[PDB]
């Protein structure tokens, strides 16, 4: 019933936009095909429709953020359950829009959705790297369209009048790089050169103008924290990570989610991830600092309102470096080894801290 | 300075050939410069030569081939040590230079060689992957060009008249794919369905027209068969697999060869195992067949003569089974689920080959 429930596109511009040569400079566009559909697979859908859009900025008028206010129009108009959002989308997901559908899939237990894109926008550019690993731990499935997938949208969202779907050459190959690509930098851990330039506690001289974030999650069971492999990660900064982990599809009641950032919070970070423990009674935060930073500004009135929210704070020492080498860097066998004087450096940070976070005198 | 021993190629040809554009018909040359150092990285190159060939049939002609005959011919008039060759090839080797490419360097321990590819000759097609799988196992270096070697066989094989190199557009978008596709395709492990349906025992009826053969490889210490991981691997047949594994490459004195076989070896396939078992005292073989093939004509002398050779040989069962679904197969963490009537299906075909195998009366 799809072909009822949309208006069709041209035949020409599926075959315009929906090429899968891995790098086209020239599409402006951006074509989402969506189709909703109930927890059961047999049935069949309540609805669907195609978004355009432009790739250039204003993200505003993306497709992705058209379909997610629809969406929300869309689901107050009937009975609360569980829907399943397929895309067919011609690119993947900018940075910005990325950041929006995932903290949707986040804060969201009724809602499963699958993008299978044509081709990666950007595909060479780490922030969008990490914007597709940002989704993929949110919740959505990514994927390459296949064949399949471009026989399924010229039948069900094309103009193909009987016409059946004929590919163009070069398909299964453009299929082929593009899905090495994606399993890649889904699977993609830190750099050991990044990481010990990062995460390293000896006074600040060269670099390190960036942040770095390493993050597990644990749930509780039986009065003890098991750990949930699924959900870990790592983020790079120049809004608020917490935002993007889907409380609700691990395994419920409360949680634990223990942060190692490589500079600790400025003033917003602090005030946000206060904001989020505030309002969310089930989860609590431990953060593990490898340095401190002084913004010149509210950095240490931040520190202290985190703490005073619940969040336990700490410098990180050889055990925390230890775990973020072994867990989220792409060590390839090579073991741990510490800087000269990392514990008597760490040991100073953290009196720094404490007197920082402390509120009686003595 | 390489430039001494080479005698360059255009600059005209360099931008044509290298020309890193994953998917480029219209190139059918190959061009392959390489240069021969002793083994340390500070020394000087010993000599340096540049290879062209066609993609196209007759691969004894294609620049891998012209390379190992030259190499061989090199060789004989210097005084003998080990070796590090370090190859930039427009294109990546066929299967059959693969093949050749591997047994040579999995018969001579004192050649290393690294493989700088600028394009993936035939990605998309498994035969291929299955090459460079090879290429990798029997210790050759597989990597992509990127815009360092681009700059330093510019510098080094390229007539770039004092000129430096200036890189076209989308080079590193180019890489990018590039390694990510040797990457996947260097990782591959075997797929669940074809797995469960190349090697179940229960009598033919439909496809299995290919064997599909697994191996481990373990060395003697303390006498007890201690493993490698590094060196196990999986492939598919329509010369002989243990001409590819560098049996010398880890710690030395003797080697057991552990096979999963779906099918049991055909005749030639027995004589050339035979044949290698005894020019190769320092290897015991064990293989494991899911089934027994019965070519029409003289398998069972072949199996004869393999035992007599000192192979053991038997049918694999339930345990056999399970380790290849979990070491050789993309399980996804799903575990081994046994067909029905596995174990009696395997008892019977062990009778049989038994029976098959039995040289005196009772
Ligand atoms: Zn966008
Ligand atoms: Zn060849």
């Amino acid at each position: 019933q799809i072909r009822n429930m949309v208006e069709p596109m041209d035949p020409r511009t599926f075959v315009s936009n929906f090429n899968n040569r891995p790098i086209l400079s020239g599409l402006d566009t951006v074509w989402l095909c969506c189709e909703v559909k109930t927890k059961d697979p047999s049935g069949p859908p309540l609805d669907a429709k195609i978004f355009q859009g432009k790739v250039y900025p204003k993200a505003k008028y993306h497709p992705e953020m058209r379909f997610l206010r629809w969406f929300h129009k869309w689901r107050q108009l009937h009975h609360d359950q569980e829907y399943k959002v397929t895309w067919y989308v011609s690119w993947s997901p900018c940075t910005r829009c990325a950041n929006s559908v995932a903290t949707f899939l986040a804060k969201d237990p009724k809602v499963t959705l699958t993008i299978f894109v044509a081709r990666l926008y950007y595909f060479w550019d780490p922030d969008y790297q990490q914007a597709l690993r940002i989704l993929a731990e949110a919740g959505a499935t990514m994927k390459i369209m296949n064949y399949n997938e471009f026989q399924d949208c010229w039948n069900k969202f094309v103009d193909g009048r009987g016409k059946p779907f004929k590919p163009w050459n070069n398909l299964p190959k453009h299929y082929t790089l593009l899905q090495a690509t994606l399993g890649e930098l889904l699977r993609h851990l830190m750099d050991p050169g990044t990481f010990t330039s990062n995460f390293n506690n000896k006074p600040w001289v060269s670099g390190q103008h960036e942040t770095y974030l390493c993050y597990k999650v644990e749930r509780l069971h039986n009065d003890t924290w098991v750990p949930l492999n699924q959900h870990r990660g790592f983020l790079r900064n120049q809004l608020c990570f917490l935002d993007l982990i889907p409380f609700w599809k691990l395994d419920g009641q409360q949680y634990r989610v223990t942060c190692f950032t490589s500079w600790s919070p400025c003033f917003s970070c602090a005030q946000e991830m206060a904001k989020f423990i505030s309002n969310n009674e089930h989860v609590s935060l431990c953060i593990f600092a490898a340095r401190i930073y002084d913004d010149q500004g509210r950095y240490q009135e931040g520190l202290r309102t985190l703490h005073r929210d619940g969040a336990k704070i700490a410098m990180m020492n050889y055990s925390e470096f230890e775990y973020c080498w072994d867990t989220f860097v792409d060590r390839q066998g090579r073991p741990f080894q510490p800087w000269d004087g990392l514990d008597e450096h760490s040991q100073a940070l953290s009196g720094r801290l404490r007197a920082i976070l402390q509120n009686q005198g003595n």
